[PDB]
RNA sequence: UUAAGUUAUUAAGGGCGCACGGUGGAUGCCUUGGCACUAGAAGCCGAUGAAGGACGUUACUAACGACGAUAUGCUUUGGG
C-alpha cells in the first residue's frame, strides 16, 4: 500500500488518517461487547496508519532540505 | 496295673540363609553450559539528553526476549 500512498496528495493523506482511526476505534468497541469474529482487522489498520505517517513524515522531511 | 527311668512335641515373638517388593537417587552413558588460550579488529558514551531503569505494546496475556502511542513494529536499497 505504500505505492498507493505515495499518489495521495498531502490534504488526501490528514483524511485518510481521520477515518482510519475511527475505523479503528469501532473495531475495539465492537470487540469490548464479545460481537466482532474477524479480529484480523485490527493489526491491518493499524499497519495501515503507520504507512500513512512514514509517508507523511518522508515529505516533510524532504521539503525542507529543498528549502 | 502300679513303680522307677530316659527322651519327644509348642513359637507369643526372635535369629540366620534365600526369594520377591517399596523408598532413595549413587554409578555408567550423554550435553544445552562453563574454563584456559591463540590470531585479527577494536577499546570512551553523554545537554542532538547517556549508562541503567519504570510503565506500556500481540485477537485471547502471567514471565523473558523484541519494540515505543507509527509500539510483538513502519519505509527503502540489496539478498533469498
Amino acid at each position: 500500500k505504500a505505492k498507493e500512498i505515495r499518489d495521495l496528495t498531502t490534504s488526501e493523506i490528514e483524511e485518510q488518517i481521520k477515518s482510519s482511526k475511527e475505523e479503528l476505534f469501532n473495531l475495539r468497541f465492537q470487540l469490548a461487547t464479545g460481537q466482532l469474529e474477524e479480529t484480523a482487522r485490527i493489526r491491518t489498520v493499524r499497519k495501515t496508519i503507520a504507512r500513512l505517517k512514514t509517508v507523511a513524515r518522508e515529505r516533510e522531511i524532504e521539503q525542507s532540505k529543498a528549502n
